[PDB]
């Protein structure tokens, strides 16, 4: 799919960055037409086939494919897509707040706390499995919040440069995000669907309770090998004072086997959770 190739400069008028990863840089925007306000996500392509640097245009066109599908409350939206020879530029919703990484950098959370944001993740990510979309990236720097001076603020998953849509139940692809939230079958290779989100929802759990990292070693390979051993407890001085409900809720998340994990559905349905 080809995209919009007029100067995106013509249209908007960049601000603000709002931060840079390996392949994309993003930037609060406002569309000169409507004066309204967006980001956009300059993606660096490659310049050659075999090149390992940039995105390859096969991935670009599946997040645009990926996003161009989704609109609901707890998900990011696109705007419009524009491209010229060194870039893809996405034209995003804009979410302001922040991430809720940093937010709980200055923070632990209540259960209350956790839950209030836990609610609206495992709403995006419902609506997100319902069209067999699966993340892939789950991760407290992909959700972002839309107003981080609120009691209770409202979140978006932001981030689709793995989401992959799982038509066949699994997809079977090399496909790698963050150590500290990769699921055990991420970290073995192995064939990949919607349960992979699951147990990085555990993670983010654990992580919202108790302000640590379940399975963070003192190196990648270390964590990617706390994965797939589950080598990860609730220690006493961090969750003395957590519900065992709620302890039970990222146990059934933080499980090996797949097909033993809870799905969307059951943690929606989880007393901890169910209202
Ligand atoms: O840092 C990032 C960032 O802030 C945002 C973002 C912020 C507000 C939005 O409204 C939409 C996206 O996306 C990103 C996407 C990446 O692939 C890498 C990033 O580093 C960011
Ligand atoms: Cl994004």
């Amino acid at each position: 799919t080809v995209f919009r190739q007029e100067n995106v400069d013509d249209y908007y008028d960049t601000g603000e960055e709002l931060g840079s990863g390996q392949f994309a840089v993003v930037k609060k925007c406002r569309e000169k037409s409507t004066g309204l306000q967006y980001a956009a996500k300059f993606i660096k392509k490659r310049r050659t086939k075999s090149s390992r640097r940039g995105v390859s245009r096969e991935d670009i066109e599946r997040e645009v494919s990926i996003l161009k599908e989704i609109q609901h409350p707890n998900v990011i939206t696109l705007h419009e897509v524009y491209e010229n020879k060194t870039d893809v530029i996405l034209i995003l919703e804009l979410v302001a707040g922040g991430e809720l990484f940093d937010f709980l950098a200055e923070k632990s959370l209540t259960e209350e706390e956790a839950t209030e944001f836990l609610k609206q993740i495992l709403n995006g990510v419902y609506y997100l499995h319902s069209l067999q979309i699966a993340h892939f990236d789950l991760k407290p720097e992909n959700i972002m919040l839309l107003d981080r001076n609120v009691p209770k603020p409202r979140i978006k998953i932001i981030d689709f440069g793995l989401a992959h849509k799982i038509d066949f139940g699994n997809e079977f692809k090399n496909i790698f995000g963050t150590p500290e939230f990769v699921a055990p079958e991420i970290v073995n290779y192995e064939p990949l669907g919607l349960e992979a989100d699951m147990w990085s929802i555990g993670v983010i759990t654990y992580i919202l309770l108790s302000g640590a990292s379940p399975f963070l070693g003192d190196t990648k390979q270390e964590t990617l090998a706390n994965v797939s051993a589950v080598n990860y407890e609730f220690e006493d001085e961090y969750f003395s004072n957590t519900s065992a409900l709620a302890k039970d809720f990222i146990r059934r998340l933080l499980v090996k086997d797949p097909k033993k994990r809870m799905t969307i559905q059951d943690s929606l349905q989880h007393p901890w959770i169910k209202p």
